[PDB]
């Protein structure tokens, strides 16, 4: 009979579990110290940092940096029942073409609901075990004026963690961060690193801007040291995990016999780039394949990447995959004429404007790209992918047009791309079905895009969408209205041989 994941049955559950189940043989509780705190316990936290932990754990015999979790609102309690009725422990369930594979994952020590003890979480993270603190919070969890590039301190989350009436009570990640802070000056330590692991470019340029600007409403001294002796490490993170699902957890006992109230589901693949800034120490990321590298600009080269390679791909399954009649990801890159159109696009188009990264082969990426994309069990909906284009098409796609506008180099798949939103805008595939176009913008794009024919001019005409490099290319406009026009007569499939080999 299946058994519940905790210390006690462990053992047992690694005897019944064959080659299907790895455990974690590392000891743990009172045989750790704790030095990672981090805030905002979820599925992008236990399927990739914690997974570099358990492996440092494992298969390195590091002891010191073991997890704390922090949740912060009354929703986590769920996910603290969960961890402690099973002394912390959780499985990641692996899935791919290979199969799916259990892996108990024991780097997570204990665990700190925010709202039954604030002072607890300011304490443990004040503690001088306490090495690095770990972000997952989300964009909206920073604060953050995107258009001014400030924080938003007028906002009354913000202004509540300000007053000093709440220096012991704070509730944000931010009031949090300070209140340790300050801590750890009275005791004459180090600040901790703070290591935002939230994907989203300048992860740690912006989380030290909030943090330091937080800080110089509170006390400007504090707020020099934290700028000065502080870390606020940029990294790029990568490793897909879809939310778990009742039917995960029953899936999980009948073919592994485990019993988890919350385990995490996960690609095989992952990626963690960050560059080596850290003010209190760190493990040794390098053993178990992280790339610590030397600065943001090194982060950016890695982030460019995956931005051009991933995202761009994205968008060349996305539009004309939908237009096609696909539901899913895996459909179209298992489509023999898309694999050869994305191949073709990501070698001929978008690798010659990419920078070359020691240690890195392009190649290699690309092949891994499709690979991840073709894994069936991930089970990515496009219309997720295309959610929110207007947003998209002009970060992952049109800065390879207007680069290769800038050297005259290729893009002829580019622009099949751009062309294929384009036509996608009008909501209608190419079998004649309606399907939604979720955009904020899509009473504008759907009126322009009606305005214009098989016709791209009313499109770029959207100055806040494209620039006048785009509207005053002959090569580019030549481009994209002959793909918009093939695409609107004959279709995706049809057009597609026309710019293959």
């Amino acid at each position: 009979a299946p058994l519940k994941l905790n210390s006690r049955n462990l053992s047992q559950i690694a005897a019944a579990g064959g080659a299907l189940v790895k455990i974690p043989t590392y000891q743990r509780g009172r045989a750790v110290k704790e030095g990672i705190v981090h805030i905002g316990v979820g599925g992008f936290h236990r399927a990739h940092l914690a997974v570099y932990i358990d492996q440092l754990m494992q298969k390195h015999g590091v002891n010191d940096y073991a997890i704390c979790g922090v949740g912060l609102q009354p929703f986590d309690s769920a996910m603290r029942d969960a961890l402690a009725s099973q002394d912390h422990l959780y499985t990641l369930i692996e899935r791919s073409a290979k199969g799916s594979f259990a892996h108990v994952i024991g780097s997570i020590n204990s665990y700190l609901f925010a709202p039954d003890n604030r002072e607890a979480v300011i304490a443990k993270m004040a503690h001088p075990d306490t090495k690095i603190v770990s972000l997952t919070i989300t964009e909206s969890g920073y604060y953050y004026n995107e258009n001014t590039h400030e924080l938003q301190s007028e906002h009354p989350d913000i202004q509540f963690d300000l007053d000093p009436a709440n220096e012991k009570a704070p509730r944000t990640t931010f009031g949090f961060l300070y209140a340790g802070l300050t801590r750890r000056y009275q005791q004459g330590l180090k600040p901790f690193t703070v290591m935002s692991c939230d994907n989203m470019q300048k992860n740690g340029s912006i989380t030290r801007h909030m943090l330091e600007s937080f800080a110089r409403l509170r006390n400007p001294e504090v707020a020099e040291w934290i700028a000065e002796e502080g870390a606020f490490p940029n990294a790029m993170v990568d490793r897909i995990t879809p939310q778990t699902s009742e039917t995960d957890k029953t899936a999980l006992a009948e073919k592994f016999g485990i019993v988890d109230s919350w385990p995490v589901v996960t690609e095989p693949f992952t990626q963690w780039v960050i560059e080596d800034q850290f003010s209190d120490g760190r493990p040794p990321f390098e053993k178990v394949g992280v790339q610590v590298v030397k600065d943001v600009h090194a982060v950016e080269q890695f982030e460019k990447h995956k931005l051009r390679l991933l995202n761009g791909s994205h968008s060349a399954l996305g539009y004309p995959g939908q237009l096609a009649g696909f539901q899913y990801v895996h459909e179209v890159m298992a489509n023999p004429l898309f694999r050869k159109f994305v191949w073709q696009m990501m070698q001929e188009e978008v690798k010659p404007l990419l920078p070359e990264i020691p240690g890195v082969d392009i190649d290699e990426y690309c092949n891994t790209l499709i690979e991840r994309f073709t894994n069936p069990t991930i089970m990515d909906q496009l219309p997720r992918i295309c959610l929110n284009a207007s947003g998209k098409i002009p970060q992952f796609i049109m800065p390879s047009i207007a680069e290769a506008i800038w050297e005259t180099g290729p893009f002829r798949r580019l622009c099949f791309v751009a062309a294929a939103w384009f036509h996608y805008i009008k909501g209608v595939d190419d079998r004649g079905k309606p399907f939604e176009v979720v955009d904020p913008m899509r009473e504008e794009l759907q009126a322009k895009a009606r305005a214009g024919g098989n016709d791209p001019s009313e499109l770029l005409s959207i100055k806040s969408l494209f620039g006048d490099d785009l509207r005053n290319d002959e090569r580019f406009l030549r481009e994209i209205t002959t793909a918009m026009n093939d695409i609107a007569r004959d279709g995706i499939m049809k057009t597609l041989p026309k710019y293959i080999n």
